[PDB]
């Protein structure tokens, strides 16, 4: 985990949409939106079928 | 030194997936695909149901 696996986390998945983010200029309306589901995605398991 | 035992892991799976994927010429699309979700299944537990 702390030397191998130094990954698993949305932050990935995340942060890539955020390089499409800087060009798509995301309304104010999403930039807020997007991140609740995505705190909510944090907090979730990886297993979870809701995750 | 402190696991021993085979590579009776999810990666003997992934390489007679990946060997297959050596022969047959895949689109770099349908590899980026079963490689993250190669990567999503060695996360997930050697036994829940979803994996």
């Amino acid at each position: 985990k702390e030397l191998g696996l130094e990954k698993d986390d949305k932050d990935a998945i995340e942060e890539k949409f955020r390089e499409r983010l800087k060009e798509l200029v995301v309304p104010k309306h999403v930039m807020d939106v997007v991140d609740e589901e995505l705190s909510k995605l944090g907090l979730l398991d990886n297993h979870s079928s809701e995750f």
